[PDB]
């Protein structure tokens, strides 16, 4: 399940720059960017392969690529929030 919508100010500043390169259609800064997530474990909506794609949050001095991601869906507007690897989720509302 989803647990509800936040607004983009509320979430870290990466996401709004993660946001601006999904609009671009990049370049992105990980070589992951872009695949299909497969929501294998049903925490969001049934839909087929192919309709979820992941990109990278930063997370500021880390190493890795960390926990924080946005999951797009192929709906307008239709972007998850994950701060925890993909355990939770939130709608990103871009209006606030």
């Amino acid at each position: 399940d989803v647990s509800g919508t936040v607004c983009l100010s509320a979430l870290p500043p990466e996401a709004t720059d993660t946001l601006n390169l999904i609009a671009s259609d990049g370049p992105f800064p990980y070589s992951q960017d872009g695949v299909v997530f497969q929501n294998r474990e049903s925490v969001l909506p049934t839909q087929s392969y192919g309709y979820y794609h992941e990109y990278t949050v930063i997370t500021p001095g880390a190493r890795t690529r960390g926990t924080r991601r946005i999951i797009t869906g192929e709906a307008t507007q239709e972007d998850f929030y994950t701060g925890d690897h993909y355990a939770t989720f939130s709608l990103i509302d871009q209006t606030c």
